[PDB]
């Protein structure tokens, strides 16, 4: 029926082939939250005698799963990653959200009970059933104006990475150090920026190479208990990672680029294209014949299996057939090649702005806060974050959060299919 | 035994449309998750050895066609259909046995045939939108210009930021810049001045919609650029008209949808909480009280002015003003002096979405008959593969030297794309008739 028309309609192209993975989003997308009550008073109980061997929210989460309802439709499943606690209004009869505790996904039990975000967040791309690539949202984090998934990822230019400046207040400065120096230490030392507060597109491939790559820090981050100064960030060390990875050349495949009749041996027209990519312009003479007598020299000394239709002339009859074995393990050519072209990165990324992310921290003053929630009305942003540093000590403290809620019924009056008919 | 269950096994077809649904909207947003499908190439060629051809103008190459279609069999394989625009030719190698290409003579597309035969580009070019069964986004392709690396639909539009404008600085050398003054002044009288830059020489994607658009906001100047048998200097110019239309194209807001926006409990009366919005949507920030309560009485004055069927319950809406009437759609759009605010408020707005590019994945070349530089030139774009290939020819053949440019040229279309493609006929085949009329006849014939 319609089903084939779609099915049918993308093979309908001169190759016959579908591409609907290249032309389409990559979909299933899961959510991906942390989620704690710290009203629960034997969480409070517990901690403090932690303390000693070594509290009401905004209801951030329930809006933000509003704003996934109206500006992110497209999410397939919400996981809410929690000790074990469960929100009282969560409609978990609804099989679009689940609660995954932190025994399901925490690998050294020991570990466990845990009261650090960062321990929790080494292990939420082990989620059972995750998307292989989720966004991860801190529950103040919320949609303020529609999202696709390529405000996150796109095929030709890959994952977006949102940077801001770091700020010296902030108490991950001194995880930052931490991971700026096992980073400078893999990869060279640059200055870096911070990854801005948003919901994070994660990969779990890329993830797990990362956590593959420094696995005894990522240990270490998930065995505190607490929050540490010698621990792995989420997002700054992804994306960084993600962005510093190195991969070399694969030979065979720029072999395949060159031999471009697909016989797999190399034309003389063919070896030419090949002495441009690893000679500067313009091309001398001798800078064939170098490249010629590189392949010539290989094919003597190289044993004759590895060297292994239709008959290829050659200008210098000593030439023999440039087939993709010699080209290989040709070392002159191959770290010709690999100096040509130097290490290069192994995902493709772009860099974005800040202009689509508005980040306040709120405060206790009521004008201040009424001013920085006037903005976000006037300037729709795709991802707010309205960071709670109310002091309660302050008397005007109760006033700030009814301007909060006020904004927050402002922009998702209606209940989500999350929240118990109540 | 018997017992049956229904098919826990579902086609990839009944897969897909089940996954597009998977998600808590329970909705597909297919179109908006993929590209734009189908798209089509459009190509204009001519074969200038043609004796009938020669005689019509006076009364009045490297086969780059071929290699540009292995291009796109290589590089561009989600197309779906290849348009080639001829006055009648048929290439002798064409194989018109493919379903995929076919060939489109001028008279399908011209409006006037009065104006045919045609010898200007510019004037065919007015017509191309306007070939049978094409794809409403699709490519167009002079014959010089292939693609020299992978290309995708996204290379041209995306869905959040539309159609991707490639633009270069004008050339005063070039022949269509009499024909670029032209259109500037146009364009200046319709949309007010802006400094123009020129669309790079590349395939480019054309909206059937936006162009006729276009040409129905300038009708009487595609009617003169498509009745010059020959090219003009008031002819208008094919690519920059379009891009330039595209994004001077201008929208008035909407106002009801703006309403939409802030009736967030969708109610359709706007609470004080959701006046609060429209209030900074139209005022500098920060709001001052002042700047409040007169959005409040301007809705409060409206209402009394106006009729109250324009005015215009599912829920009690309390005010802080008593004197505060139900804010309704009807209200909002009607009251001259807040419309007026939030146009001013919003500057016009771009009917169309598009993206500025930079050049650097198109690779343009001029060959002349300098045989070292014209090596140079291929040997950068072996080295350097670029997206978008263009070789203009302005090779001298009175020059010793043309022979063998003409051979480099051919050994580097070689050396991308030594393979036929699916619309060429075998070597030793070739159409038997050069002319569509020649072959419409002769099938009638039999
Ligand atoms: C975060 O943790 C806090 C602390 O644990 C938690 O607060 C507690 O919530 C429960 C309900 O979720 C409260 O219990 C209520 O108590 C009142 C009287 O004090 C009762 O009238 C209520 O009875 C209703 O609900 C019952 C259960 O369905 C029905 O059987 C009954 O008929 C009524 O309909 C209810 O039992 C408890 O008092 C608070 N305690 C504190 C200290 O706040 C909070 O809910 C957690 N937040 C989230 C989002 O999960
Ligand atoms: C572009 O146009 C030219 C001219 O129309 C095409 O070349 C011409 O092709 C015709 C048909 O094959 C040739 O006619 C043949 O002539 C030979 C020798 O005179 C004769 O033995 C055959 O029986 C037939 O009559 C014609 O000679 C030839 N002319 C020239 C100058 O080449 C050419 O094929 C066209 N190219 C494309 C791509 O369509
Ligand atoms: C269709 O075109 C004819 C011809 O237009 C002329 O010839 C073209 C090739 C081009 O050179 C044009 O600039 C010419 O104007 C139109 O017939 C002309 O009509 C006008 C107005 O009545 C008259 O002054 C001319 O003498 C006519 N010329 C001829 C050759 O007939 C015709 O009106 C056009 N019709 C439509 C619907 O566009
Ligand atoms: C699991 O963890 C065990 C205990 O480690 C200790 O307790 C945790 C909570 C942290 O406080 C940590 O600093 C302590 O060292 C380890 O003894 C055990 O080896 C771990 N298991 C594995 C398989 O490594
Ligand atoms: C290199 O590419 C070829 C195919 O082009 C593939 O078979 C091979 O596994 C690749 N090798 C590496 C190391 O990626
Ligand atoms: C080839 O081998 C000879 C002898 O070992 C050596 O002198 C020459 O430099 C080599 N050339 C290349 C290109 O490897
Ligand atoms: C903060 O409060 C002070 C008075 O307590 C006021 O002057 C100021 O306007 C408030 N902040 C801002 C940004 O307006
Ligand atoms: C504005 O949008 C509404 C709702 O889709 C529609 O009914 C109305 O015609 C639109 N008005 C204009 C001027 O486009
Ligand atoms: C041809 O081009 C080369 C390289 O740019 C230059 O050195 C040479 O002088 C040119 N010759 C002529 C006749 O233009
Ligand atoms: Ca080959
Ligand atoms: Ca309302």
């Amino acid at each position: 029926d319609q089903y084939h028309v779609l099915f049918d309609s993308y093979r309908d192209n001169v190759a016959g082939k579908s591409f609907q993975t290249r032309l389409c989003l990559p979909m299933p997308i899961d959510v991906v939250y942390t989620w704690v009550n710290g009203t629960d008073p034997k969480l409070i109980k517990e901690v403090t005698e932690l303390k000693r061997s070594k509290f009401e929210d905004n209801e951030e989460l329930r809006y933000s799963l509003r704003s996934i309802e109206k500006h992110a439709p497209w999410v397939r499943h919400i996981f809410i990653v929690t000790n074990g606690q469960i929100p009282s209004w969560l409609n978990l009869d609804n099989p679009r959200v689940s609660v995954v505790t932190h025994q399901d996904i925490f690998q050294n039990q020991t570990h466990l009970p845990t009261f650090s975000s960062p321990a929790i967040e080494t292990h939420i791309h082990r989620i059972p059933g995750l998307s292989q690539k989720f966004i991860y949202l801190n529950d103040d984090v919320m949609f303020g104006k529609d999202v696709w998934p390529d405000d996150f990822y796109s095929h030709s230019k890959g994952q977006k990475v949102y940077l801001t400046w770091p700020v010296p207040n902030d108490t991950f400065a001194d995880s930052l150090r931490y991971v700026n120096r096992l980073l400078n230490a893999q990869f060279g030392f640059t200055s870096r920026k911070v990854p801005a507060h948003m919901p994070h597109m994660i990969d779990r491939l890329i993830m797990q190479e990362l956590q593959d790559t420094f696995p005894q820090e990522f240990d270490k981050t998930s065995s505190h208990r607490v929050r540490h100064s010698e621990d792995m960030q989420f997002a700054f060390s992804y994306f960084y990672f993600l962005m510093s990875a190195v991969q070399q050349l694969n030979i065979s495949e720029v072999f395949d680029e060159i031999d471009t009749d697909h016989s797999g041996v190399l034309s003389d027209r063919e070896i030419r294209t090949l002495a441009t990519r690893i000679h500067e312009l313009p091309l001398s003479l001798q800078d064939l014949t170098s490249l010629e007598q590189m392949l010539i020299n290989c094919s003597k000394s190289l044993p004759s299996n590895l060297t292994h239709p239709t008959q290829e002339a050659y200008y210098d009859p000593s030439m023999p057939p440039v087939t993709k074995g010699l080209v290989i393990h040709c070392k002159p050519i191959t770290e010709r090649i690999h100096k040509a072209f130097k290490d290069q990165n192994k995902y493709k990324f772009e860099i974005m702005g800040e202009e689509e992310i508005a980040f306040k921290m709120i405060r206790t003053n009521v004008s201040h806060v009424v001013g920085q929630l006037d903005d976000i009305r006037k300037n729709p942003r795709k991802f707010i974050c309205l960071n709670d540093n109310i002091d309660h000590i302050h008397k005007d403290a109760g006033t700030v959060k009814a301007v909060l809620r006020d904004f927050y019924e402002s922009m998702f009056p209606l209940p989500s299919q999350f929240e118990l008919p109540r």
